[PDB]
C-alpha cells in the first residue's frame, strides 16, 4: 500500500502508471485517483463533500463500470479522469475556469463511460437494443452515461453534491451533461471546427474567454482529448490501451458475426491491422484535434504532443 | 344507431373543423383509433404498406389506451386532433405528389403517437421536481424523446407491428423522419423551427406545375416538422366551439400543474396559477407571439391553400380580444 501511495504522487503529471495503480488498489483505480484528485485540489473542504460520501459514491459509480470490457471499464474512467485534471493545470488556461467548472469537468470524466456495454452507439442501433430505443437513436451510449452517473447520486450517503446550493446544482447538472453529450464520436468533426474557430479568434493576455459558450466548448473538447490521449502516453501505455480497445472491437466482430451482421471496421479478427489503424486514427483524428488544442494552449502541450508525434513514428516503423 | 351517427362524422374527416369531441363520445372513447382508422383506409395505406387490419386496430387501441384518460388536455382526443390536421395539411394543394407514401405514413404516424404518455406536466416541471423522466433523458426534451420510446416500443407488443411489411430499409428511413418530426414539437425548438420556416419562405421554389420544389431531406423534413408543429398548435385556428373547449381543457391542466408548484413552494409557471390568471389575455398573448407567426409563414408556403385558416385565427383572436375590456 506504501506503493500505492508513491504511485499517486504522479498523479499531477502525465503518463501516471494507471494500470499498476489498478492493481495496487484491488481495482479501485477510479476510487483512489478520483479520491487523490479532489484532495489535491481542496474540493471536499471547498464544497463541503463529507469524505465518507465521497467514498462510497465512487465505489459504487467504479462497480457500475464492467470488469469484463477490456476497454471501457474504470481504468480507462480513471485515466480519464487524471487526464483531464491535468489538462485543467495547462499555463494558458490559469484561473480560467471557476471552482465550480472544474468540479464539473471532473466528475464528467468520472462517470462518462459508466455502465458501457462494450459495443458502440452503431451496433446499438442496428440491433434494435432497449437502449437505442430509449434514446432514439441520438448519443444513445452517451445519454446512458449521463443517466447512470447522476441515478446513483440517490444511493444511500452517495449524493456528493448535497452542500451545493440549489443553483450550483443546477448549473453543474448543465455543464456535466452538455460535457458528457460531447464525448459522442460522431460529434468530433463539429467540436474541432469550434476549437479551430476558437484559436483563431484567440484572444490573450493566457487564454481569455468571455462568454459561457466558448468556456463550455473548451471544457467539452478537454474532456474529448483527454478521451482520446491514448496516442499521447508513453508508449508502454499506449500499447496496453491498443491492446484493450482491439480487444473490446474484435469481441464485436464476433458478435456481429455470429449474428450475421456486417462487420464494423477494425472489429474483424481474420481480416485487422492493428498498426495500420493506429496509424489512421492518430493521423486523422488524435493529430489534428492535439495539435489544434497545443494551438489554443501554446507552447504548454508540446511535450504531449511531441510524445503523440514519436508514438506515431514508432507504430509506422512497425508496419512492414 | 349510435354506430350510424359515428359513420356519418367520420365523413368529414377531411375538413378543416371535424367534431372531434363528438367522435370521441360516439366512438366510446376510441377517437385515436377510428380517426386512425379512416385516415389509412381514406389513403390507402393498409394496402400500400400490406398492414393487416386486425394489427393497426390492435396497435391503435394499445397506443390509445397509453394517451392518459385523466389528463385534460394532453390525451387521446388531442393526439386525434393533431393527426386529423396533419391529414388535412398534407393534402394541400401546393404538396400534391410532393411527399412519398413513406413520408406521408411517417408524417401521420408521429402525429399519433406524438404526446403518448404526456403526464399532464410541462417538461420544466419534471426538470424542476427531479422526475425520474428528467434523469433518464438528461434534461434535453424529456417529453418528447419519452412519447417517441412508448410509441415505438409499443409496435413490439403482441400482433401490434403495423410495419411488419415494410422493407428494412423503409423501416430506417421511417424510423429516422418519425423522431425527426416528434423531436421538433418540443416548444423549446419552436424559435429556430418558425426562423428556419420563413427562411424557407423567403427562398421557396415551385415546379412547372406550381407544387413547392423539395429536392433534399432537409427541406423536405422540415416541411414536415413544420407541418406537424401546426398541427399541434391549431386550436385557435379552428371553429370557435372547438377552440374555446381546447382553451377550457388547457387551462384545466395548467392550473392543476400550478397547484402542485404552490403546495412544493416553487414559482408557479406562467399560465398555471388559478388565483392570478387571465384566460383570455393568455389566449391573446398566446395567439399573437406563437400561433399567428407560425401559421402566417404556413400560410405563406402554402398560398394561397391556408387563406380560410387563417381568416378563422384572426376571427378568434379578435373574438377573445373583445372579452378583455
Ligand atoms: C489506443 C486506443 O485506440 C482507440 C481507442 C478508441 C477508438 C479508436 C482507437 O484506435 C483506432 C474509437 N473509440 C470509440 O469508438 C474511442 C476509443
Ligand atoms: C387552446 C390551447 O391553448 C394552449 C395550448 C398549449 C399551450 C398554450 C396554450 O394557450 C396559452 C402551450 N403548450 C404547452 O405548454 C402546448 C399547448
Ligand atoms: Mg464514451
Ligand atoms: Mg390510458
Ligand atoms: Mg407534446
Ligand atoms: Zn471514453
Ligand atoms: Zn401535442
Amino acid at each position: 500500500e506504501d506503493v500505492l501511495a508513491k504511485e499517486l504522487e504522479d498523479v499531477n503529471k502525465w503518463g501516471l502508471h494507471v494500470f499498476r495503480i489498478a492493481e495496487l488498489s484491488g481495482n479501485r483505480p477510479l476510487t483512489v485517483i478520483m479520491h487523490t484528485i479532489f484532495q489535491e485540489r481542496d474540493l471536499l473542504k471547498t464544497f463541503k463533500i463529507p469524505v465518507d460520501t465521497l467514498i462510497t459514491y465512487l465505489m459504487t459509480l467504479e462497480d457500475h463500470y464492467h470488469a469484463d470490457v477490456a476497454y471501457h471499464n474504470n481504468i480507462h474512467a480513471a485515466d480519464v479522469v487524471q487526464s483531464t485534471h491535468v489538462l485543467l493545470s495547462t499555463p494558458a488556461l490559469e484561473a480560467v475556469f471557476t471552482d465550480l467548472e472544474i468540479l464539473a469537468a471532473i466528475f464528467a470524466s468520472a462517470i462518462h463511460d459508466v455502465d458501457h456495454p462494450g459495443v458502440s452507439n452503431q451496433f446499438l442501433i442496428n440491433t434494435n437494443s432497449e437502449l437505442a430505443l430509449m434514446y432514439n437513436d441520438s448519443s444513445v451510449l452517451e445519454n446512458h452515461h449521463l443517466a447512470v452517473g447522476f441515478k446513483l447520486l440517490q444511493e444511500e450517503n452517495c449524493d456528493i453534491f448535497q452542500n451545493l446550493t440549489k443553483k450550483q446544482r443546477q448549473s453543474l447538472r448543465k455543464m456535466v451533461i452538455d460535457i458528457v453529450l460531447a464525448t459522442d464520436m460522431s460529434k468530433h468533426m463539429n467540436l474541432l471546427a469550434d476549437l479551430k474557430t476558437m484559436v483563431e479568434t484567440k484572444k490573450v493576455t493566457v487564454l481569455l474567454l468571455d462568454n459561457y459558450s466558448d468556456r463550455i466548448q473548451v471544457l467539452q473538447n478537454m474532456v474529448h482529448c483527454a478521451d482520446l490521449s491514448n496516442p499521447t502516453k508513453p508508449l508502454q501505455l499506449y500499447r496496453q490501451w491498443t491492446d484493450r480497445i482491439m480487444e473490446e472491437f474484435f469481441r464485436q466482430g464476433d458478435r456481429e458475426r455470429e449474428r450475421g451482421m456486417e462487420i464494423s471496421p477494425m472489429c474483424d479478427k481474420h481480416n485487422a491491422s492493428v498498426e495500420k489503424s493506429q496509424v489512421g486514427f492518430i493521423d486523422y483524428i488524435v493529430h489534428p484535434l492535439w495539435e489544434t488544442w497545443a494551438d489554443l494552449v501554446h507552447p504548454d502541450a508540446q511535450d504531449i504532443l511531441d510524445t503523440l508525434e514519436d508514438n506515431r513514428e514508432w507504430y509506422q516503423s512497425t508496419i512492414p
